[PDB]
RNA sequence: UUUUUUU
RNA sequence: UUUUUUU
RNA sequence: UUUUUUU
RNA sequence: UUUUUUU
């Protein structure tokens, strides 16, 4: 009862792989850092973009100064102003690695989308808390290695075809940074 | 400081794994001399698969050639061997790198059989998508020399199958 | 009693990041290799430029072989010639991650930059020494993933109006690098 | 701390899906029933068929007496004849669910699929045996519920340019099917 | 400015010489003091741990030259819920050659570290 | 096969 | 609210 | 909501 | 071989 295959051998060796050996020399001083950054001022127009936390300007201009940056806590607000009883305004927005493909038209077309009807006289004013789920997504967005998976956040907004000159709500997101490792930059 | 990056604690139950199987036919030869490297996780047709998820391993995996109706009449000289991705060894230089094997393909006596040539996963990194991309996956190379006045249709064909585990769903749109 | 705030939860599900499986087996066995390689020729003419170390053609004739890398000691070292007397040459240089911003102009506005005078009379004395601070810089230039903080030296000199044929100074790179893993690598 | 959403309730009723109750009024007779069928003689010209065991002409003349009919068995063997030896013939298959989208001309794309070199002086013309497997196929190939996932051979067979005028070897399946149910058909 | 207690862990001044500094030899005196001291800059070598140098004019090229602020005798903490009075104050005072140069014949910096802590609100704008 | 990895 | 301070 | 299914 | 009989 013979077989019809031919087994051939390629010679094998110790040779593995590796990422960054433990910390044992005395694990890095870790400060905590808050923050709040106006991402947008909506209502005036339509508008649609897709925020790549870790690429952010502003959220930047304080992980500049360290190797590594990890997210705390994070979320985004939606602020409703004195316009938007007047102007009711969609808002639309989800939180996806970065990785994802899809774009800020698709929020609907995304497991856990979401659409606000923002101001309308018989609405709510009341602002709206959307947070972040940093087990789903990477909070490190900075490091020795690069990431992937970190936080994008996804935003569309409809506004009224006669829209209003002041924005009826702000768009904002917010929480604290872990920072260690400084990175050396210079002061100039 | 020496603060480089690992990852934080996984919170609660690990997400479930499923196998996907596949097999994949690289070349048809014999027919002209052919000489190429596949770097597996750039491969087309796994990224179809591993495209919904963020995590995408290895099972198992491995080359295996088949000889054909024409291999008894052409014999054909297939060289091969794996490496991490990152090694600079070309298809030409299977025989200069550690665990390169040539073989003979058909002519003689019980040379029509096929040959598998498993790839060592605990050799080569099995990860082909995760947080972040790794440098030494699995990449095959192959030679191989046809007969001068060679036959118009395949003396064999290289193939290579194998399972990857996929996890993880990755948020993509339904549009 | 009542608060100003609604919350909106965003569907979630168990997906989680990742990165390499445990460790399987015995760990390769590993070796610690000097070097010292010359990285310019100064004094001539003007100079500046940024060396990113993990990159550097030479040290990768070391490298190459294996796939785990890891600096032991590196330091940067400058050799005074008997031009440097007549034609005294400003030399400055400072080691920061690679992922800094800093630039050869900004050596004094960096921590740890130094501005020598070679030459000029003195500074003849047992070649001057700047050592890299590994626990600033990441030591690992060579594994399963790339890094963005391995050790740059970036440099600036300003040579003498009236500048000499032959340099006045050497730059160079001195260290031990741990290897470990075989990587196949063709004999030819 | 108000949620922004409304839950909805579909009133409910007990009402559940449902499939075939238990036998508990005498398990039925099952007899076993031995068949081998040739598919096909290959070798005089290329072919590529798709044969779905449960559609197939010649095992229904024994399964139309019956309303049960399952697999206890099942392979298909090439038997190399005695012009296989001067005409080496290739010949590839593989087994799948009934309801895959793979074809004849895809054997090798194929999780598992085999391509054989039959023939050739040097080779061998030893019959190859390539068993069915029932616990990933379906084995029921008839009943009372129709089944999609129930074995289909594909296969594919490239003849020498030259060809002879009798076959090089021969495709059957062969295997044992379970028989119960009488099912009532004419005798005329 | 991020924070609300800045604390000095080690300071010092460098003096760094460039390729000028051998044909136009500089003077250069240093000291550290509280900033509550009376002490002027021509006083330098009047005051507990203050140098004269002299930089270039052939030698003073080698590796540039250090002067530590003994905090134990300079208050560190230059950021807290209160001003202090005897925070680190640095001293300088030089002199260049009659016939100057057009570039600097030495650059002085300081160097340290600071422990930060407890932060303080302030606009991300 | 140009078999010495999976402790 | 743009909720992770009061051990 | 036009809530009486998940024993 | 087209191997599932000899409990």
């Amino acid at each position: 009862m013979e077989q019809d295959k031919i087994l051939a051998h390629q010679a094998s060796l110790n040779t593995k792989p590796s990422l960054l050996p433990p910390p044992v020399g005395n694990p890095p001083p870790v400060i905590s850092y808050p923050f709040q950054i106006t991402l947008a001022s909506l209502g005036t127009e339509d508008a649609a973009d897709s925020v790549s936390i870790a690429s952010n300007s502003v959220l930047a201009t304080y992980t500049a100064l360290y190797r590594h940056a990890q997210l705390k806590h994070l979320k985004a607000t939606i602020h409703p102003t004195y316009m938007a009883p007047k102007y009711p305004t969609s808002v639309a927005l989800v939180w996806v690695p970065a990785n994802s493909t899809a774009t800020s038209t698709q929020v609907l077309d995304t497991y856990g989308g979401l659409h606000f009807c923002i101001g309308g006289s018989v609405n709510s004013v009341k602002p709206i808390d959307v947070e972040a789920n940093l087990t789903n997504l990477n909070p490190i967005i900075k490091a020795s290695t690069t990431f992937t998976d970190t936080p994008k956040l996804l935003y569309y907004s409809k506004a009224q075809a006669t829209a209003p000159t002041s924005p009826t709500c702000y768009l904002t997101i917010q929480g604290q940074i872990e920072l260690s490792s400084p990175l050396l930059q210079a002061s100039s």
